[PDB]
């Protein structure tokens, strides 16, 4: 009864966690893009 | 603005109405039991 | 650590239960039919 | 190919079903108790 | 019943609108991204 | 019943997968991005 809310809880919850896993990890790596991209704009500058 | 507890409002409310179904028809079936006990009293 | 299975067995125990509740209801009915047959046994 | 739409032609099945199992049980009941009403008859 | 099927497509269009939320923050940031590559590699030229 | 159990992992695979594309789609793009950038500043350098 419950135990189905709690099931569905998690089912759900670990899909999004597997998508925060890959987003987080991409995000990062713009981050470090942006980063070298600023350095890149700044030297020819 | 739903969350899971909502989901499991609906399936409360589902089985909670396919209890009173069933437990009506029980209740039918107790009441013509009743008369077949007062015919049989009446009976006896 | 839980899939669709375990989402498919919690629905299988919940309906479970809910026939269970249904039959025991039934046999308590029965019940009664069982002991109106002996006093019209004892009546005819 | 699946919406949620299937998902709710499931539960209506599962339900209906259900619903079906327990209406038989009460119908084998009724019928039953028609078999005393005859036999009550038969001694009144 | 159908309220079933509608807590269900709720639960499930929540969960897939933060997934673009998240999505068309990032597709965003690598638009801009490429923007500035495209005038680094012009520039070097 | 068991009907069940693929109707909702079918709805959640299919959500998944909208979300892979997605991805795999950005990472893509990242990763040609990176590869500008690398040869970017192996020019100015």
């Amino acid at each position: 009864v419950q135990d189905l809310t709690s099931v569905v809880q998690t089912l759900l919850q670990q899909m999004q966690d597997k998508f925060q896993t890959i987003s987080d990890q991409i995000i990062g790596r713009i981050d470090d893009m942006s980063s070298r991209i600023d350095d890149l704009e700044k030297n020819i500058a």
